[PDB]
């Protein structure tokens, strides 16, 4: 497979596909932070498995059914929702995003303007502040955060933990091919009032990277165990890309524990 050779050996997903998910040009110091987890090609299996797990034309059936179920849940749920989107987008066209805010119950839409997939890198000030104005009702290239580590299923996962200890914590779930680094400029707009937790997915960021196939079920197992390892009860979700698949799948299974979902460029079944 030549496609797999480019993603694994030539790192095309990091050096090519990821810059095509941001409208503005990144800097070499920002790209160094996205490169650092995947310096060794043997650590790049998540970069290849994630797009091969996308729900496209009814395959893979296990993902398509899972995503259909939480999309069905989201349309039935009264949980407050906040939907960011940009033009032209990547996973969500601007027309389908605005139509989704109509159909979803209790959903506020936010036009961010210019955006592809990494809307956090194009306009982190609108996203972080509109989240803060939303939680009330209920640029930096470094990573200035203390590394917290918790043992999960025999492996060790890294996460960001800032903000007050009381109240409802806010769980930030990144996607492919990022890490908690993608929330570095959103978190400061929320940390002064609400606890902010931003884990790195297993095999990504600073978390441990075992010899796994890194299917979606692998992330589900590790993210379920992460949330119980931290002792989180009720949470607010801020989810993006494949993190939205984890966030929505966990919210569908534990709807009484979710107080609000802010999402953008999320996972949905694609007919063609």
């Amino acid at each position: 497979d030549v496609g797999r050779k480019l993603i694994i050996d030539q790192n095309v997903f990091i050096e090519g596909t990821l810059p095509m998910g941001v409208v503005r040009p990144l800097t070499e110091v920002e790209m160094d932070h996205y490169r650092e987890p995947f310096l060794n090609p043997v650590d790049r299996e998540p970069l290849w498995r994630f797009p091969n797990e996308l729900p496209i034309a009814g395959e893979p059936a296990n993902i398509v059914a899972l995503v259909e179920e939480y999309m069905d849940w989201l349309h039935q749920s009264p949980v407050p929702k906040l939907l960011f989107w940009g033009t032209p987008g990547v996973l969500i066209p601007p027309a389908e995003a605005a139509r989704l805010a109509k159909s979803l119950p209790n959903c506020k839409a936010v036009d961010i303007g210019p955006g592809l997939n990494l809307l956090q890198e194009d306009n982190p000030d609108l996203i972080g502040s509109e989240i803060a104005r939303w939680l009330s009702t209920l640029i930096g290239t470094g990573f200035p955060f203390d590394p917290h580590y918790v043992e999960v299923l025999g492996e060790r996962m890294h996460y960001v933990d800032v903000g007050p200890r009381d109240g409802t914590p806010v769980l930030f779930l990144h996607g492919n091919p990022t890490s908690s680094y993608v929330w570095r400029n959103i978190i400061p707009h929320v940390a002064p009032t609400h606890r902010c937790i931003a884990p790195d997915l297993i095999g990504m960021g600073k978390s441990d990277k075992p010899d796994l196939g890194y299917f979606f079920d692998d992330h589900v197992r590790f993210m379920d165990a992460f949330i119980e390892a931290l002792g989180l009860e009720e949470v607010v979700l801020v989810i993006h890309d494949w993190g939205s698949a984890l966030g929505f799948h966990w919210a569908k299974r534990n709807p009484e524990r979710v107080k609000g979902i802010a999402f953008m460029e999320f996972i949905r079944p694609i007919p063609t």
